[PDB]
């Protein structure tokens, strides 16, 4: 498509299909382009002073690039309980982009007064990269996505990547990559950008919570026939004797009873309250923290494997490291207090994967003998087992989507550790960046590189459609299950809406397990 | 001002070679350093460090 | 072509066939191959305490390599007699090798005493480096060619070659080739081996002699038209003054008449005599030869450039290093006196080339004027000029037949100077091999490679098949022709015979420029 300067390129899609099975999602937003850089590519690294934890090296480019990897980009509020109230599973299946009316315009500061118009014979440029040889940035919960309410303008965050690095500096492996090393496509006001892309095949979310324990899952009226070792010693006279007992497990000793299947792997964290008088008068939040070693840098583990935030009647805690957190509506950047962010909670899968804060179990450390007793110790960290069964985090309604998978030799249950999809080919980045047009050059000839451009930015719209496919519920269950509703009772404003000033906020985080499943 | 392409086709001469050991070849030094060559420094220069020829392979006269 | 023990897998073919502008040369000979090396590669370099132009690093492989690089292993002088003496010009057209009757014998040595018996199932590697893809060192006038008369067996020649070099030691350029590493076809006694090979385009090789000379070109009746600066001062009252005159070029200053040619390149070497008494008493067989520089090194200009031996009436003269030296029959390897080599003598080609122990010409080296007489200075070395014209080397009944055109970049007028056929695609090199049968081994296994073998040699016969195109004589010369002959005076043996012991051997040079053609 492309046609004259007084003709839009598209129109404004935004709204949800629901048709059986499927639910077709489109979005539009419109955005505004900076000039990063100044133009330039540049080398980054950390501060020479940083510890070693901190040091990295990289490159910073003058490109932008579109990000539509959180839910409440596709998803409003209403349409996200819809979702989650009826459906058991959910995942996406294709997905179509398109970048329209784009418009640049050239801005001059004389006097402090600032005067802007159009440049009608300016471009940008935009390709993707389908090819996956950019190093990928998406999946890492950066800003800068598409915003919630679709009133809102944001703006193109700027391109940037690390590579290999020795402390502050780099090794003759670190790579350095030039956008504009590919073919793009350049656009004047009147033309537009569009392409398409298919998920590959992923398992459905589960959006379920188990009406069962993997611990309780026998039959309470009927004894097994197995037999367990009840008792080690017998009276004698006025004393004992070391004498097996076995006993065949019923209701009133259900904890002996023979099983097939044990509870998912584990790796311990520390334990918090949210009342802060429970916890200890210190700073230990790196201290205290778990972390992992890779080639001699610790990094703090968040979230980490799925484990449950705390067992039943214990709220209250959560584990240090262990949930994600999001900010509330307009709270700061560093050292906020509690009461500005909020706090979410895997509870719902303490039926199968263990409590984060706790040990997985209990295993012996000796050889027990008529002079030696039995010695058990406790397991803070359990690799995965034949038979264990798990259930991975939860996705919210502001949390990220997909993850793009490692190309490395090997890997276990590619489910990104912060919730969601993990895709081989996600779906492909969006760079953008504004051609730079050079001020008035000398009239003798100069070999230098050109230093002097016309101040300008470019703004547009974007849409972004998807269409997700969906997995009904088919409950037998009688009673009533639990949904995601709003409190009738009266307040100031209403929750997802804006206040008196115009500010759209989300005062709190959801979850999708709703709906009840038998283990 | 304006955007100038050029493309060109270029036709390569495969080497057949029956030598047993390896060759020397153009290589990157892998020791740390401050900047990576052929790469932008902290301020957006673009440098080439070094000159690099074609004759590298090997041929029996 | 395959048989068992009992059947002979070839002929004996030698002969030749004239046939209006083609002659087919075919000869056999029988050959014995020993075991090169112990069946190893072995690096090899000059010895430590050598000169600097002296040192060479390299390899000897366990290899053989067939080789009919001259002339007299395809002619008879009968042959090359017939062909000299009526033809112009020569040039091979293509060429048949076959490989046939194979025998390998054992040898043992039990007690000073040989035994040797058949080894009927043991094998010999035979390929052709039909790619170019080994070092080439055929076109070097090594010995170990067939031998020039049919009835005497003869010994294969090891295979070797050099490479880069840094004094005694290697560099990491130079580079190793392992033999193993080509298919080859591996015969048992009643398997033969054959292959066909095409020349490329060469210019005939010039068998005539100019009965013109490059200065005599004229019509010795009819004076020239154009002028040329015959005086330079007149006589004036008692004294002379400075006037330029002009004259036409006649038969009576025949050296002063314009030409349109110039006489061929040159590189000056130094003059001796065949007799003793005439040359300097004093050890100048390197401080006055003539030599290039490269990498350092200076290695002897042997033969050179193709220029005349000497001027008429100098037969006792020869340049030092300009022309092939053959050595008589039995004649010693080292510091051998000169009535046991055979010189020879390329005064045929003085018509158009320089004499090689004489300057080029002369040249001005000032500008003259009222108070500076002219001066001029020899040219002992000219390169090529737009106007030379030139004969190359004239080829002998035991020279080299052809040499490979190193593979570069640049070359000018590639034909080799030993004499001969300059072909980019030569034929190519023909390797062969014992294929090594290890003795009793030990019953205990060893990762140790093999160490004893059983001794054995092989022997076969060898035929090459050559097609030669003529270029026949067009000439309308009234008086006789310069002929080969032989003398007819008695004498104790004949030329080119074998003597009373058996020993063939041939008594004199020859050359290919007998008849004659106009320049």
């Amino acid at each position: 498509g492309a046609d004259g300067v007084g003709n839009s390129s598209g129109n404004w899609h935004c709204d949800s299909t629901w048709m059986g099975d499927r639910v077709i999602t489109t979005s539009t937003r419109t955005w505004a382009l900076p000039t990063y850089n100044n133009h330039l590519y540049k080398q980054i690294s950390s501060q020479s002073g940083a510890s070693n934890d901190n040091h990295y090296f990289g490159y910073s480019t003058p490109w932008g690039y579109f990000d539509f990897n959180r839910f409440h980009c596709h998803f409003s509020p209403r349409d996200w309980q819809r979702l989650i109230n009826n459906n058991w599973g959910f995942r996406p299946k294709r997905l179509n982009f398109k970048l329209f009316n784009i418009q640049v315009k050239e801005v001059t500061q004389n006097d402090g007064t600032t005067t802007i118009a159009n440049n009608l014979t300016s471009t940008v440029q935009v390709f993707t990269d389908s090819e996956y040889q950019l190093p990928y940035v998406l999946g890492s919960a950066h800003q800068g996505c598409l915003p919630p309410f679709p009133a809102d303008v944001f703006m193109v965050p700027q391109y940037g990547y690390l590579t290999l690095n020795n402390g502050s500096q780099a090794v003759g492996r670190s790579s350095f990559y030039c956008l504009e090393y590919f073919p793009s496509q350049m656009l004047r006001t009147g033309n537009n950008f569009t392409f398409s892309y298919t998920f590959e095949d992923v398992p459905f979310h589960s959006s379920y919570a188990h009406s069962q324990s993997l611990d309780r899952l026998m039959n309470p009226l009927i004894d097994q026939y197995l037999y367990y070792l009840s008792k080690t010693n017998a009276p004698s006279g006025t004393t004992t004797m070391s004498r097996l007992q076995f006993s065949q497990a019923g209701a009133s000793d259900i904890r002996d009873q023979s099983r097939n299947w044990l509870p998912g792997p584990c790796y311990r964290q520390q334990r918090v309250s949210k009342t802060a008088a429970d916890n200890n008068n210190s700073d230990y939040s790196w201290t205290g923290a778990t972390k992992y070693h890779l080639n001699g840098r610790d990094s703090l583990v968040n979230p980490g494997p799925a484990m449950a935030s705390h067992k039943d009647d214990e709220e209250k805690y959560f584990p240090q490291s262990g949930v994600l957190i999001f900010g509330k509506q307009d709270s700061g950047k560093t050292n906020v207090d509690i009461e500005k962010v909020m706090i979410t909670d895997e509870e719902e899968i303490r039926t199968t994967n263990p409590v984060a804060t706790e040990q997985y179990g209990s295993v012996s450390t000796n050889l027990q003998s008529g002079n030696t007793q039995a010695a058990t110790t406790d397991v803070n960290t359990q690799g995965v087992l034949p038979g264990m069964v798990w259930q991975d985090r939860d996705v919210y309604l502001q949390g990220p989507i997909w993850a793009k998978i490692p190309h490395t030799d090997g890997h276990f249950h590619p489910s990104p550790l912060m919730g969601g999809f993990g895709l081989k080919h996600p779906p492909p980045q969006i760079l953008i960046k504004n051609t730079p047009v050079p001020a008035n050059p000398s009239t003798t000839f100069s070999a230098a590189k050109f230093a002097s451009f016309i101040t300008q930015y470019s703004t547009g719209q974007v849409s972004v459609e998807i269409e997700w496919e969906l997995q009904k519920e088919n409950s037998k269950r009688w009673n009533p299950e639990i949904q995601y509703t709003s409190n009738y009772n009266k307040s100031v404003n209403v929750d997802f809406t804006v206040d008196t000033n115009g500010v759209y906020s989300e005062p709190r985080p959801i979850g999708t397990r709703y709906l009840t499943r038998n283990l």
